[PDB]
């Protein structure tokens, strides 16, 4: 299985948050390792890992990220244990605060690869 939340994201946000920026606060804010995955799970884009960091530059909604995206964020390091996966839907809405990016406190655990 997989773990679950909501990020509240205000349109402006979409609009101007940098991927790599997005990448650093997942990883951080859930306690993933340095090497991760980010795909869109919608439409099965890989968007980002390890070895993949093309669209470092590019914003949300340059990739094509939007209201209900699913994104699927996971943990490629993985030796033995791995953080679990979490699938975070994208709630794009007005009216939100201007930048805002509230991301869900999800419990994320550590479990055997």
């Amino acid at each position: 299985k997989v773990c679950r939340g909501v990020i509240k994201l205000s349109s402006d946000c979409l609009n101007k948050m940098k991927l790599s920026d997005f990448v650093v606060l997942i990883r951080e804010k859930y306690s993933y390792p340095q090497d991760i995955s980010l795909l869109d799970a919608s439409n099965q884009r890989l968007l980002f890992d390890y070895d993949f960091e093309d669209l470092n530059d590019r914003t949300l909604s340059e990739i094509n990220l939007g209201n209900g995206s699913i994104i699927l964020f996971s943990d490629e390091e993985g030796d033995t244990m791995i953080r679990k996966a979490i699938e975070l839907f994208l709630d794009v809405d007005d009216e939100l605060p201007c930048n805002t990016c509230s991301l869900p406190d999800v419990e994320v655990p550590l479990i055997k690869a």
